[PDB]
């Protein structure tokens, strides 16, 4: 059965996703400035075993793009995924998230553990670690320069988009470990998703709603339940956007089986750089029995 | 005796301190400093020169016009041009750190008749900044706070609350040694930061001159070549400025140029190697 495109109403918006395979629901959630297509190396391999669903998140590509910054608050983003699980006819999913998708995945898992059977994170800090540590970390504040850039209304969208997205392409390419990670053909495909009307504003609204300076430098402390479901973290260490300072003691946030696979020579997009090892680690993690009553048989 | 003075320039009243007689030597501070950043150099240089260290527009005891467009670089440069004239002079030796240095590059480029010699501490040439930053991940990262400062009200609140806790902390994290300022120094700094209007005026420099439309412009900035002898002093461990912005200055200067690197110093080289900085300045002027 091939890859198919589908559209479903969730949490008041119409969400586009692609799906391939049958079996356990395995959600793959992209981040900025990607869309479902970031998972193109994992979808067919994982679809050999699982029902893979890769949505475009609120605001992105073919998904609806509500107006207004407060329509991009993280609680709504997580509810979109909760609603997607239900709309797919399911009650539980294995949830894999990269970048913003990882932020949403940590959140959904912490606040809605009933919906998440197992959690996989690629290169997204735990939200509490980001909120606690960034204000005190010059290294992270530097790496988060673009978060502050994106807070200004109107102007960042125009800058990123001018000259057929020259700055967005350049800023994206400079975030990679090797400059040639995406082909020109990949870049054409990305420009098509970036050009959907309203998409770029909606994507930057995630930073305006959730990472504005009042939040970053808040004196309030964020209450975040411990993660209570098995968790796999895949981490490219050469990540331009996230300091290793933010993943120190990351296992403290987890009260369940936890494994981390470090990729010392990979950056923020390990799924594009070591696709086969990513696929393998995810599959082994999902298929591992949680009950071990036949050692060495 | 170090003396405080006020003088009208370019429609504003400017405060400055002065000591000594002879050749006019201007020392121009940047953010988040004021004349007092020059405390180690003023007495030594005053032995041979007429040292004047002003508070720039918006800072400490100088006037603080309201409105972002009152902080455009051309107005800041005209303030210094006006100061030279108000001091009874037609030219000065001009030493600038940080924003002081940006203004000094600008004054020197557009008004060479007003500048005998130019000294820059840790300030990139403006055209180098404008050309390079938009394409430099390293510089964009170091420039995070430039973008933070674009937002109205919130940066002032964050920097100032709890008696400037964040500004002190971020300032201290920018030093080579965490003990560079004494408690006494910090009290003096807080007093200047707390002048009515001072913090908003200082951040207005970034809003007027370093907003994203300027940084990411593809227009070329027209900037005459520097035509007077120039010494650049550069602390290499600068948290705010990539070394990528000071290399390869040949396009920008058509006069004698020398650069002195301080490998073990950061942005505040005049505080970290006070004696060597003073020595290089003196030797350069007296040659
Ligand atoms: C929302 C966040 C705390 C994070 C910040 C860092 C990145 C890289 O922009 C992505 Cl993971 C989103
Ligand atoms: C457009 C940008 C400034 C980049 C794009 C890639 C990331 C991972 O989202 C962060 Cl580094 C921001
Ligand atoms: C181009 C500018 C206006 C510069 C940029 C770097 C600094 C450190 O913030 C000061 Cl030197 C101002
Ligand atoms: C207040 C800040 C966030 C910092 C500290 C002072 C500097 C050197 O001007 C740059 Cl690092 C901005
Ligand atoms: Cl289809
Ligand atoms: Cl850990
Ligand atoms: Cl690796
Ligand atoms: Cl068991
Ligand atoms: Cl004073
Ligand atoms: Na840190
Ligand atoms: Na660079």
């Amino acid at each position: 059965e091939m890859l198919k495109h589908e559209y479903v109403k969730v949490n008041g918006i119409k969400m586009h996703y692609v799906t391939q395979g049958k079996g356990k629901l395995l959600l793959l959630l992209h981040g900025f400035p990607d869309f479902w297509y970031v998972w193109r190396f994992q979808i067919p391999a994982l679809a050999k075993h699982f029902r893979v669903v890769a949505p475009d998140l609120r605001g992105y590509n073919e998904t609806d793009k509500p107006e207004g910054v407060e329509n991009y608050r993280l609680d709504l983003l997580a509810k979109d995924i909760l609603g997607l699980i239900k709309a797919l006819g399911e009650e539980h999913a294995v949830v894999v998230g990269h970048d913003w998708g990882g932020i949403i995945s940590w959140t959904l898992t912490a606040f809605n553990p009933q919906a998440v059977e197992k959690l996989v994170i690629l290169n997204a800090p735990h939200p509490k670690a980001y909120m606690t540590r960034t204000k005190n970390s010059l290294r992270q504040l530097q790496k988060s320069w673009y978060v502050f850039f994106f807070q200004v209304a109107n102007i960042p969208e125009k800058i990123l988009s001018r000259n057929e997205f020259a700055f967005l392409k350049n800023m994206l390419i400079q975030s990679f470990v090797r400059r040639d990670l995406l082909t020109e053909e990949d870049l054409r495909i990305y420009v098509d998703a970036w050009s959907k009307s309203g998409a770029l504003t909606s994507a930057l609204n995630y930073y305006r709603a959730n990472l504005n300076p009042d939040i970053i430098f808040s004196e309030k402390t964020v209450v975040f339940p411990k993660i209570k479901v098995p968790t796999l973290v895949i981490w490219g260490e050469k990540d331009v956007a996230i300091s290793k300072d933010l993943i120190v003691n990351m296992e403290d946030f987890i009260e369940a089986p936890y494994s981390i696979k470090y990729f010392p020579e990979c950056g923020h997009w390990v799924q594009l750089e070591e696709p086969e090892l990513v696929r393998k680690h995810i599959e082994e993690f999902i298929l591992k029995s949680d009950i071990h009553h036949h050692h060495h048989h």
